């Protein structure tokens, strides 16, 4: 189910606020490794494996600006499993 993140990485690239801050913690895969039950998959590894690359590029100033649009972009993160769930079952 990588869609819903492969289609918010997408129009994220453009904010680099929250997505920015959120794959520097990616490094935190490590520690938090374990086991949390809901077991993801690496499906948004492989993705956002696209945006770090864009941090140390520069996306990792850009966080510090669109910081400011970081509230309701770190909110998206919950409609983003909606978008593609929701995109392929039209109903609600």
């Amino acid at each position: 189910m990588a869609t819903t993140y492969e289609e918010f990485a997408a129009k994220l690239d453009r904010l680099d606020a929250e997505f920015a801050k959120k794959m520097e913690e990616q490094n935190k895969r490590f520690f938090a490794d374990k086991p949390d039950e809901a077991t993801l998959s690496p499906e948004m590894k492989e993705h956002y494996e696209k945006f770090e690359k864009m941090i140390q590029e520069h996306t990792d100033k850009f966080n510090k600006k669109m910081r400011e649009h970081s509230e309701h972009f770190k909110a998206k993160f919950a409609e983003l499993l909606e978008q593609q769930k929701n995109a392929q079952f039209p109903g609600k």
